[PDB]
């Protein structure tokens, strides 16, 4: 899927998370998450189109879907482990890893 | 890209970081190496067709791509540091998470 | 150390790092608070004293360390580096961790 | 506790875990790992007494217990979800660091 998809499908499943009751909702949400960040490891943004793709800014933007595949593997488990609230406290603190890389890229 | 061709550009960029001379034959493989494993993030091996895409098989697959995912991460950075030979070393290691997940899905 | 100066010693390093101006002024605040994050990793706070070791909270109490000592991790690889500016956005964003814990133990 | 001390409770419990039932023999001797691997992490070994606290080597040093306390940390949250038989699987694969390190500094 395009960069713009794979955005919409994390932003969307972020707003899911936040209203969500149970277990499953978060753990299904995640998991979507978790398929789209993987899906827009190798896009070029627009603001990098002109860089090289193993430019120290391309690594950069690379580095910040790391961040964010990391981040949804531990809050995963937390969902897992029942620990619901846990799970979705740790979904609004990625929020900065997505304002991260925007402020730089978007 | 296929599950196949990404198996492919795994064990071939493993096979040159081995065989490496300075940093940047490890750095450019393992780059390859992690948008191989984020491209296979999706797949559907042949052992679990079958299966539910959220059954505990699938999320127990991908879990082992989050794995390598960070490993590949870690390995990168030894060798952003000028760490040649510890970055080989943590590519050797991580074969045994392709072993792993090989012997309960390939 | 006590809880109490492992702390201070968290606190003190992460205000260093805002207002550094090289890597090794970060890199060496960043290394004693990963010396203070694992020294810390036992101590058992006065809102869990009566709790046991063991107990659910002293389990997540943990956790939270854990997080801390991977968030340090990553951030002294950027420094390693020479992303001094990326380092220091790492270590803004750890404050998180910092914060989720306090809410709930402190 | 001092290095031998933590190197003992490391070895002991790896033991433990192999020849463990339940999850809950898994999960307590991974807790313990967890100590003493972060209790173990500022010690100086005895190939590196004359080398300095900030040397590449005691860095690199470190770094292994940055790996060893985060393979930990995965396999607790599978034993944790119940997944004894993965758990244990990564407690056996995780030998590797404790070897990798020994090799270059025990
Ligand atoms: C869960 C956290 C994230 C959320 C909620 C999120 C959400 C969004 C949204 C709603 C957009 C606008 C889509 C559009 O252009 O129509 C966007 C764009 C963008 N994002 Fe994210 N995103 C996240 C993570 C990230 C990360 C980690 C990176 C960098 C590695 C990133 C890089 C970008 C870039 C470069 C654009 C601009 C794309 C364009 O202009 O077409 N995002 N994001
Ligand atoms: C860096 C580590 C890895 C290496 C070097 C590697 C290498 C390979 C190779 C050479 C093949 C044979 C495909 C061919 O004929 O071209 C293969 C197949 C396969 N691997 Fe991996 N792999 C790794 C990681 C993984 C991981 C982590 C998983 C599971 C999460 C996985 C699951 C599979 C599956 C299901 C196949 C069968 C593909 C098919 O024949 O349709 N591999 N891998
Ligand atoms: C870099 C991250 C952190 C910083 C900068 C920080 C800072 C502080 C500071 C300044 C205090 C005041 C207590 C004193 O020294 O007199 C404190 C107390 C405390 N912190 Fe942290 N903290 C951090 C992370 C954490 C984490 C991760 C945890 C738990 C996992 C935690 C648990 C506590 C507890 C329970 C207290 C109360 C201890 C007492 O009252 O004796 N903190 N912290
Ligand atoms: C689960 C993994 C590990 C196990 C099972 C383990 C076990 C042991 C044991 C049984 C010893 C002998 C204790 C003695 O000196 O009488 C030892 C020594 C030692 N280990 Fe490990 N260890 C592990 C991880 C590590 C790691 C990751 C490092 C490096 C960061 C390390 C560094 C050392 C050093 C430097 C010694 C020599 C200490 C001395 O001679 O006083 N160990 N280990
Ligand atoms: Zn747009
Ligand atoms: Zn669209
Ligand atoms: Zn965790
Ligand atoms: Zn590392
Ligand atoms: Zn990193
Ligand atoms: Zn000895
Ligand atoms: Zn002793
Ligand atoms: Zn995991």
């Amino acid at each position: 899927a395009d960069l713009e998809d794979n955005m919409e499908t994390l932003n969307d499943n972020l707003k899911v998370i936040e209203k969500a009751d149970n277990a499953a909702q978060v753990k299904d949400a995640l998991t979507k998450m978790a398929a789209a960040a993987a899906d827009a490891w190798s896009a070029t943004p627009p603001k990098l189109e002109d860089k090289s793709p193993d430019s120290p800014e391309m690594h950069d933007f690379r580095h910040g879907f790391w961040l964010l595949i990391g981040a949804i593997h531990d809050a995963l488990h937390l969902a897992n482990e029942g620990k619901v609230k846990e799970a979705q406290k740790a979904a609004e603190l990625l929020k900065a890893i997505c304002n991260a890389c925007h402020q730089k890229y978007r």
